């Protein structure tokens, strides 16, 4: 109990709320989550102590590897006859004298071969499984037998033409530094009739009693609008109450819905709102699951605390809004009464559903020609023609925002068994289902049950707000379990954490998958913790994420202690920036910096801000602060530029100073998503042998409009260049930074990076570019900063990155008529190739954005905001028509040239 009390305080500090607040929650679902989720905690700990110390080392330092060992042609061609020059460092003499041994080995060498070759070279100057390779400068290790080139550091070194520097370290020097953490089960581990839904022979009705806390400006006549939803799909007509004055919100009225109680799908929800009156307007909204976590249909009296309308939603109901009561009890509260059946009504078991499904398939197989003719949703087996099979393949290639007509819905459903042969059609088939028909849904269940597995990126769509059904989401998660690699889990983690908000219940298959992975991979565990923590201010998800964080913190081990260092450092930084903006905002930079340095140097603050792991990359150790290098930036929201020593023995070989931008006041979530997408686009380009180097720098939101930005070394804004002006000033600067034989490499890098950002910003519809948000590296690498805006952030498509004379001059190597040059023609060709490459992967990009609708991002609120990408990628047009469209967008913007 003394250890439990201390641990509870550590978790309380990490989550930012006391654990006891959970213990007080009366809700049985909350207490069942807390207890039942501990098996995932147990399993994860069991896997970590399966092959100790190695399995523990693998958890803390997982291999940072690529998804595939195969190297793209242009990347393999960068190697000398398939071989790589590698530097291996050995610390041998006292006072840590560093010895280097240059090796030329095959790119696909296992670390054990790399170590033996180093020992051979060390011996040539005068066991193999008693050492490990570590990346010089950071806590990155090569613990698993992967081809060398598969580790991201090595692949990055080949792609950039940099020398890989690895340090030989004794296994026991790492192992002894890994503490044993025994996971202890918490105190809380130790805890009429019943009829099936398909037996209740009655129509659906819900009684609306009255409303409390309806404080409005005497707004006049008010009513409650209700609807039965399955995701966003209405299951019946919307039913409103009689109009009443806001001075007395009383209805005591039964609302009858056009839906049979046995027809109710598992994910059925009641969507309601208090509206005012004809200019109708919602005032407060709220959603309810018609079945609880135990599969029980709602019965009796219930009070629902409503939510405020979001600036932009003109619609009277909010089905894609959060489901459940408002944690704030000083809000419009609507009392509702549910139907009584003199027994507990439960959703039928899978065996009842399977029996009913097989009864229907059998009944349908016996249907005569004329019977099949009564419904377009009923087709015959032998009547399936090749043209129909062709139409099916065509429908399957359409994007997730392509409208499926009622005719195609009936078509896909009648050919559902053929659909199994083309399994990627599953999301379209699911939207074709009559979710308000138990016969159809029961049959869909059995098809999902045995559905062929699909690509993890295709399965992710099935986890968004369009697919609420648990059988469907279970299938999506099973595909992620079988085919999602840790690399790709890390890449899409923000979306996967987002879609948790769409789960009906706290205890679900997705959360179990995500938690097991977070507790079996510390690299995943780290970002899992921060994505959840950053949203703990948001009362729409703070209970779910709080309980999720509590389970993670109980089983993560020693990393909780390290996370508490990062949390405390972030809090001290939030504290300082908050004082500067409320108590020192009007003072001079000199005065503000004087205050900063004095507050930072306080021993309590000084220690909290030194000797912790970078939340941007936990493999990066933040040593002592370099205060002389710390400063308040002139930028909006006055961000802090912070510098730390890299305590790593071989810091000089990576970077001797870790520079991070701490910014308080701006929502860094859109930037995080844009940067994530930029990286995905780059990966797509590289795989197709199209070397357009992007700079997706690190960015992490750590709270409500608080975050970290990775500083890019040796970079300057376009304005910073020209301020030392002619159009030749930038090209003059580049020529000055890359004199002689290396000048062409810089022009090539600029052109390539420039083509990437032209295409990326045009597709995504990023905020207008200017000399202060376009940056350039000494070597010529062009990149964009400040991704605060994207998509339709105006009210018809924009070109955010318009190439001025400055950019065209660099591309054309200093020519006057830069538009009419071969260099510019090769530049245009890179844009065309890049644009069409992304167009080919549009479903992915649409899916990545759709999974982000749950998030409170102001530019990504509806599917129509995502529609912007359908327009920029010209998906309704042909490929040549799309190329023609892009050229017109470029030609109009640049007033010619394209
Ligand atoms: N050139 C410079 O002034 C300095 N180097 C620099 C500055 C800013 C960023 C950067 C590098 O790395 C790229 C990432 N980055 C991103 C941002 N920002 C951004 O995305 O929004 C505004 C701005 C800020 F102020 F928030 F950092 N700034 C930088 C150099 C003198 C030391």
């Amino acid at each position: 109990n003394r250890e439990e009390k201390i641990l509870n305080r550590e978790i309380g500090f990490a989550i930012g709320m006391p654990v006891c607040e959970f213990d007080m929650v009366k809700d049985p679902e909350v207490q069942d989550f807390r207890r039942n989720i501990l098996n995932v905690c147990k399993e994860a700990v069991d896997l970590r102590d399966l092959n100790s110390p190695h399995s523990r080392a693998m958890y803390v330092y997982p291999p940072n590897v690529e998804s595939s060992p195969e190297l793209p042609k242009h990347i393999y061609n960068k190697l000398d006859k398939g071989q790589i020059i590698v530097v291996i460092w050995v610390i041998v003499s006292p006072n840590n004298d560093k010895q280097k041994y240059t090796l030329k080995i095959n790119h696909d060498c296992v670390p054990e071969q790399v170590i033996a070759e180093a020992i051979r070279k060390k011996t040539r100057s005068m066991y193999q499984g008693k050492y490990i390779l570590k990346v010089c400068g950071c806590d990155e290790y090569f613990l698993e037998k992967y081809p060398l080139s598969q580790y991201k550091y090595i692949r990055s070194c080949i792609m950039l033409g940099r020398m890989p520097n690895l340090m030989l370290m004794a296994k026991e020097s790492l192992y002894s530094q890994l503490p044993m953490d025994c996971f202890t089960m918490p105190s809380y581990s130790r805890r009429t009739s019943t009829k099936s839904l398909w037996v209740i022979n009655s129509a659906l009705r819900i009684k609306i009693l009255c409303a409390t806390y309806v404080n409005v400006n005497i707004i006049d006549k008010i009513y409650v609008r209700t609807g039965i939803y399955h995701g966003g799909e209405p299951l019946c007509d919307n039913v409103n109450t009689q109009r009443v004055p806001c001075s007395n919100p009383r209805w005591n009225e039964w609302l009858n819905y056009d839906i049979y109680i046995p027809d109710l799908p598992r994910a059925a929800r009641l969507c309601l709102s208090i509206c005012s009156v004809e200019e109708h307007c919602p005032l407060a909204w709220g959603n309810i699951n018609l079945f609880d976590y135990t599969d029980t249909l709602v019965s009796g009296k219930m009070a629902l605390n409503l939510w405020p309308v979001p600036h932009g939603l003109e619609d009277l109901l909010n089905p894609i809004g959060v489901t459940g009561s408002n944690p704030n009890k000083e809000t419009p509260c609507l009392e509702l009464e549910f139907d009584w059946f003199s027994s507990v009504v439960k959703f039928p078991d899978m065996s009842v559903i399977e029996e009913h499904a097989n009864w229907s398939v059998s009944r349908e197989a016996g249907f005569s020609y004329s019977h099949a003719g009564l419904s377009n949703r009923l087709a015959r087996d032998n009547e399936l023609r090749e043209n129909d099979k062709e139409q099916l393949k065509a429908i399957s290639t359409r994007d997730p925002l392509s409208e499926i007509t009622e005719q195609e819905k009936d078509f896909l459903w009648s050919h559902r068994h053929y659909c199994v042969t083309i399994p990627e059609i599953l999301p379209k088939l699911l939207l074709s289902v009559k979710w308000n028909s138990r016969d159809e849904v029961a049959q869909m269940y059995c098809l999902v049950k045995d559905w062929p597995p699909i690509k993890p990126e295709q399965a992710m769509e099935l986890l968004d707000c369009n697919y609420p059904d648990p059988m469907v989401r279970g299938f999506a998660v099973r595909c992620l379990e079988k085919y999602l690699t840790d690399d790709k889990l890390s890449q899409y983690l923000i979306q996967l954490v987002q879609v948790l908000k769409y789960e009906q219940y706290l205890d679900n298959l997705l959360v179990r998958f995500l938690l097991k992975k977070a507790l079996t991979n510390q690299r995943i565990g780290h970002f899992f913790f921060w994505h959840l923590k950053s949203e703990m201010h948001n009362k729409t998800v703070s209970q779910r994420f709080g309980l999720l964080l509590e389970s993670y913190c109980r089983a993560c081990g020693m990393y909780l202690k390290h996370l508490n260092r990062q949390v405390e450092a972030m809090e001290k930084l939030i504290n300082l920036t908050d004082i500067l903006k409320q108590e020192k905002k009007d003072e001079t930079q000199k005065v503000q910096m004087k205050f900063l340095v004095e507050q930072m140097r306080r021993p309590d603050f000084m220690d909290a801000l030194q000797g912790f792991l970078s939340p941007l990359n936990p493999a990066h150790q933040l040593g002592n602060l370099r205060l002389e290098e710390c400063r308040i930036m002139s930028s909006a929201k006055r961000p802090l530029w912070l510098n730390w020593e890299n305590p790593d023995i071989m810091s000089e070989l990576l970077f001797q100073n870790n520079e991070i931008i701490f910014k308080n006041g701006d929502d860094l979530r859109q930037d995080m998503l844009t940067l994530q997408i930029i990286r995905i686009m780059e990966n797509i380009w590289q795989n197709q042998g199209l070397d357009l180097r992007m700079l997706p720098y690190g960015c992490l939101s750590i709270g409500d409009c608080v975050g970290l930005i990775e500083v890019v070394r040796n970079s300057h804004t376009i304005m910073q260049i020209q301020c030392k002006f002619n159009s030749h000033t930038l090209h003059q600067w580049l020529k000055d930074k890359n004199k002689g034989e290396i000048y062409d490499a810089a022009i090539d890098l600029f052109t390539r990076s420039c083509a990437g950002y032209c295409v990326a910003t045009f597709i995504l519809g990023i905020g207008d570019r200017h000399n202060s948000n376009i940056m350039v590296k000494d070597d010529g690498q062009l990149f964009h900063i400040d991704f605060g805006h994207f998509l339709d952030h105006k009210k018809r498509e924009r070109v955010p990155f318009v190439l001025t004379q400055d950019f065209l001059i660099v591309i054309s190597k200093g020519a006057q008529e830069c538009t009419k040059t071969r260099e510019f023609e090769r530049f245009q060709e890179m844009c065309y190739k890049a644009y069409l490459a992304i167009r080919q992967h549009a479903n992915l990009f649409i899916n990545l954005f759709s999974m982000m609708l749950g998030s409170g991002m102001p530019e990504l609120q509806s599917f129509d905001d995502i529609a912007y990408i359908r327009k920029t990628l010209a998906l309704d047009k042909t490929e040549q028509e799309a190329l023609e469209y892009f050229m017109k967008q470029m030609n109009d913007a640049h007033h010619g040239g394209w």
